[PDB]
DNA sequence: TGTCTTCAACTGCTTTCGCATGAAGTACCTCCCAACTACTTTTCCTCACACTTG
């Protein structure tokens, strides 16, 4: 229950968390060491700088359902560990990801810190249509500069052998 | 003009001494309160049309 910049920190912060606890899954899911888990942290802690700079009252952050995985997205490609579709509906048919409801918190409190502008806006919103999930990858790896960060992306020999 | 006589209406009382065990007048209006559903609210997000090229 708060409004403006502060209200924005912990929309921020419960961002934080969530995107975290998906990492974590993930990590039990796929069994990719240190490794998922570090470069997962850096990219958003470089997602985080950008967010600071453009403050003073900048709140065009609330970043989306779609960011998150995005973010996991890219972080697995840096990697190279699997593919989209695959992940996407490993991840919706096992609910691997907490990504669809956004209770988990650990906020029962965060929750309450009036989910208000942004927070209530948070976890599980509504399933993606069109670009409406392509679109946001292309947005974190602007904002993200990543190809120059991260080596060969978008790749897999892998995604061919699903398909086939 | 004067005195006597009756009847009926009204006054006042008819154990003491303690526990009990207190309750209860109050109508007209109400604003507040509690409620169900619908509607509205704040912040955020993402895409779209057009113009110009060859």
């Amino acid at each position: 229950k708060l409004i403006g910049h502060e209200a924005k920190l912990l929309f921020l912060k419960s961002f934080q968390f969530i995107l975290k606890r998906q990492i974590r899954w993930l990590i039990t899911e796929m069994r990719f060491p240190k490794e998922f888990e570090h470069v997962a942290k850096i990219i958003w802690l470089k997602i985080l700088k950008t967010i600071n700079d453009q403050p003073q009252e900048e709140l065009k952050l609330q970043l989306h359902m779609t960011s998150t995985i995005s973010i996991l997205y890219l972080a697995s490609t840096h990697l190279s560990l699997p593919v989209y579709t695959c992940d996407y509906i490993k991840w919706i048919c096992t609910a691997k990801m907490p990504y669809f409801q956004a209770s988990e918190i650990l906020p029962k409190s965060w929750r309450i810190q009036l989910p208000n502008y942004y927070v209530s806006i948070l976890e599980g919103s509504i399933s993606p249509f069109n670009g409406q999930l392509y679109n946001k990858i292309a947005l974190t790896c602007g904002m993200i500069h990543f190809k120059e960060f991260f080596n060969s992306e978008i790749s897999c020999q892998g995604l061919l052998l699903k398909l086939v």
